[PDB]
């Protein structure tokens, strides 16, 4: 029960972000589309890893969140995460698997 | 690497929320105060535990986030969490300890 470090906070943050994405509507209202884009922007203002937050705001200044549908947003966010992975020398996550990882469980049923 | 369940997602969500609070400014601008209140409201719209999110929106409809300073917000959020703890038959967290838990580490140095 110590304050989470960069690694622990980062993992939990992605878990939160990818989970919210995984359950976002397939057919969001215009308000939901605006709200979710604003949510990601606000996260970028307050994420307390200052280097991380700066990096993120830079990225979002060009690459605005795609919140048009669940499919779009889950893909958008998976790609954003892979950009961070690449910076940190981590492998790309296969974005075609984003639903298995964050909603449905692996196809082999190992999460059932 | 399975989709987090209610318990795992909840723990990580509180970790994220209390950490953002712990590092929020002592002297936030009016824009930061509005932004952080909006951030909490948006979280309440998208948190995918539907019972949880409903519960939260109900609470926030009366008890709006206090984002006036770091001290206020960390306390506000600790109290909000304790309301949820109480519903779930968990003990109250001592809010006077919120900085030890989420920023500084325990006074005994066990986190150093
Ligand atoms: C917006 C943001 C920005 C950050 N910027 C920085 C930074 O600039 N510098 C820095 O050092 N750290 C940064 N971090 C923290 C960093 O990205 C990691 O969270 C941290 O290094 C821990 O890495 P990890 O290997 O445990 O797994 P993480 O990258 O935390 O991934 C957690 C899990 O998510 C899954 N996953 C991995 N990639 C993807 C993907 N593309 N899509 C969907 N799921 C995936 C995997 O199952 C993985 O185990 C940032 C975090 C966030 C949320
Ligand atoms: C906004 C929100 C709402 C939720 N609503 C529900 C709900 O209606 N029903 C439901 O079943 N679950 C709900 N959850 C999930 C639930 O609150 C817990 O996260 C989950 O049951 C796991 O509990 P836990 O005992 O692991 O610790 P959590 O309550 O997840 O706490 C994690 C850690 O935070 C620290 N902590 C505990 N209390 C406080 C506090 N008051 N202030 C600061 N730090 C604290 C402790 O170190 C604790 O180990 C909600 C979560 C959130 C974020
Ligand atoms: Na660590
Ligand atoms: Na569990
Ligand atoms: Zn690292
Ligand atoms: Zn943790
Ligand atoms: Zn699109
Ligand atoms: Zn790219
Ligand atoms: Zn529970
Ligand atoms: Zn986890
Ligand atoms: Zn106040
Ligand atoms: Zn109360």
């Amino acid at each position: 029960d110590c304050p989470p470090d960069r690694e622990e906070l980062g993992r939990h943050s992605w878990a939160v972000l990818h989970t919210l994405a995984a359950y976002y509507p397939d057919l969001p209202t215009p308000e939901q589309q605006q709200d979710m884009a604003q949510f990601i922007h606000l996260f970028s203002k307050f994420y307390p890893c200052e280097e991380c937050a700066e990096d993120l705001r830079k990225r979002l200044a060009r690459n605005h969140p795609d919140t048009r549908t669940r499919a779009a947003f889950t893909q958008w966010l998976c790609h954003l995460h892979n950009e961070v992975n690449r910076k940190l020398g981590k492998p790309d996550f296969d974005c075609s698997k984003v639903d298995e990882r964050w909603r449905d469980g692996w196809k082999d049923g190992s999460c059932d």
